[PDB]
């Protein structure tokens, strides 16, 4: 279940930056087989510039111009593992998904640092700090303890008490919680929605890297 | 029509040099008023060093720093007509358009020597000498010569023969001529877009002036 979710949410996150480039994806498992817009993502999301694409369609254009990537994310201090252009080009989905989480990971979330915590333990305090005030959430991880839509709701109601009137939100009404936080984000903060909420209200344990990418798009839209 | 146009096309090319410097502008007519990334840009292109910057955000020192690039700019043998550090501060578009062509010409275009021949006169010289080969061609000025692309495309595979099929293009097909350049210029030459298709070809007379930044982008490119 997890495959098609972050699918899903990946797929979400790359657009939202992939549109500053004027382009978008549509299957994930196609869409980064050739490296180019692989390529065009990399250099959108870390503002520096990679080297030029090989013009061309054959197999071995793809294997050159996914190399390309998969350097430039390696010289990033990144660690492919198992990660070989090989399987990008074939379109394999596990190891693609496996490729973009470590993008979003590393170019994402990985710099984040708050009170001399970094990455996902940074992100994650910064979620507790922030939430603190919010005696009807408790942010302990990024699975369990956004099941219930408070914990997003009040993220944004401290950075923008206008868009939420978090007094209104009630716990036993998970969807109305999470549809509320997404619809807002998505309408004022310009931020797509990369969940499902009957994926994360059905599943006992939802899927800590999807969670994990969608509120790092509020960790950045807030730290601007 | 053109300061839409010089405004888009002069944002572009700026940003191409601020890049190198970590940075970039969104909206030029605010993002050059504290001088900051005007002195930025300076010391860019020019590889030399301004003085240090005023530090605060009082209008004072605004004055004072966009006056320090004004300076930089005039003793290169710039004469800074009518172009104080009031309207660059204030924000004034034709003033700052007027000041960032200025710089545009001085530090890219002036410079520029073939056959005895100098800046603007030499670019264009230089441009028909790369073009004088294909006969659907016929480069007369930096304007109307350019609507229909091919003088681009032309450009381009004069140089790089293997990224543009010059006899696929045909002249009835302007936007197309144009894009293909277009895109190619930006994806294997590293040299964003700076000109709109539609613009160039509705336009009876295109903007010299953003024309000329583009192709001398290629002037530098393939003079490297």
């Amino acid at each position: 279940a997890w495959e098609k979710q972050q699918r899903k949410t990946f797929t979400a996150w790359c657009n939202s930056h992939l549109r500053k480039a004027g382009t978008q994806i549509e299957n994930i498992e196609e869409d980064f087989r050739n490296g180019l817009k692989l390529m065009l993502l990399l250099e959108v999301i870390s503002g520096e510039r990679l080297p030029r694409p090989d013009k061309g369609k054959m197999r071995f254009h793809k294997i050159a111009n996914v190399n390309k990537a998969l350097d430039f994310i390696a010289s990033k201090g990144v660690k492919l593992v198992s990660i070989g252009a090989e399987e990008i080009v074939d379109g394999n989905l596990k190891m693609t998904l496996g490729m973009i989480w470590t993008i979003i990971l590393r170019f994402a979330i990985q710099d984040i640092s708050v009170e001399e915590t970094s990455a996902k333990e940074g992100l994650l305090l910064w979620c507790q700090r922030k939430t603190a005030p919010y005696r009807n959430v408790n942010v302990q991880n990024f699975h369990t303890s956004w099941k219930d839509g408070l914990a997003l709701c009040a993220l944004i109601h401290r950075h923008r008490p206008d868009l939420i009137d978090y007094a209104k939100l009630r716990k036993d009404d998970p969807i109305g919680n999470l549809n509320t936080a997404f619809e807002v984000a998505e309408k004022y903060l310009d931020i797509p929605k990369m969940l499902d909420a009957e994926d994360i209200v059905n599943t006992p344990k939802p899927d800590e890297k999807a969670i994990m990418t969608y509120v790092s798009c509020f960790y950045h839209a807030f730290a601007g």
